[PDB]
């Protein structure tokens, strides 16, 4: 597989909280303070992230804008549920093959998001201020359905029991 | 051309200080203070940047790490001259086609750098702290040769008279 060659070359490993493969490749020396964050943070972090068909990356949330950039493969569907209860969907990919896709997608801070692919996709994902486990939340199925009953179907598909 | 379709779709325009095509697509709301910068700065900025054969992007320098990410096309050669006078070269591209190329390249703050391609390349380029004209320097041919006489050849090729 091309997938296996990519995993070997970029030295990726299974992601604890999801279905894909990852590695953190960069973490900035420069540290900054920001309102709403508990303590100092790196200004920027970057990973590789690779996904396959059949396993969604379940709903999750952070305190920073998160920037997705397309490297190789098919399209990636990014689901979003905003604070006011509205839902949207952005397509990450190559517009020369898929006219409504784009090479860059930014998901706004504090939005609940999840993703799925039809083939495989290799992306680079960045966050600023930089990633810290204290700023991260994994979504709970029953709590999400309680808050957003109008989105039961998509929530069921992109969460664990 | 595929190049012309890309310019139209992503709405790019000629870059003032170089040979390629660009547009700033993202600029973070969050502002931070950092030692060595004159005043507050955005935490992160992003552009698209597209290059063609025959025109180099001439030597230049900034105060932040700069992160290159490969989207489409052939390989891109990134020349670097470090503060201690040493020279290095990184290849941005797809290792499935070009075994020594990589999809991500980070150039360290305060390094003089330039680039060239053999075909065409579309990349996404990010900087943190975010870009501000007061942090930017365009290299002068005679001043660069005075400081780094051992690198006369490459300097001649990647600067204007």
């Amino acid at each position: 597989e091309e997938v296996k060659r990519l995993i070997a070359l970029y030295e990726l490993t299974p992601h604890p909280a999801s279905g894909g493969w990852f590695r953190e490749t960069y973490r900035s020396d420069v540290q900054v303070e920001a309102e709403g964050f508990d303590g100092k943070r790196s200004v920027l972090t970057m990973i590789y992230y690779l996904m396959q068909a059949g396993q969604p990356d379940p709903f999750h949330r952070v305190k920073s804008d998160e920037t997705f950039v397309h490297n190789l493969g098919g399209s990636m569907k990014i689901h979003m549920i905003h604070p006011d209860g509205s839902y949207s969907c952005s397509i990450l990919g190559n517009p020369l093959e898929h006219p409504e896709a784009r090479h860059q997608v930014v998901v706004p801070r504090r939005v609940w998001f999840a993703q799925e692919v039809d083939g495989y996709c290799l992306a680079s994902v960045l966050v600023a201020p930089g990633f810290d486990f204290k700023d991260f939340s994994l979504g709970k199925r029953e709590e999400l359905i309680k808050e957003y009953p109008q989105h039961r179907d998509v929530i069921m598909r992109c969460t664990s029991s």
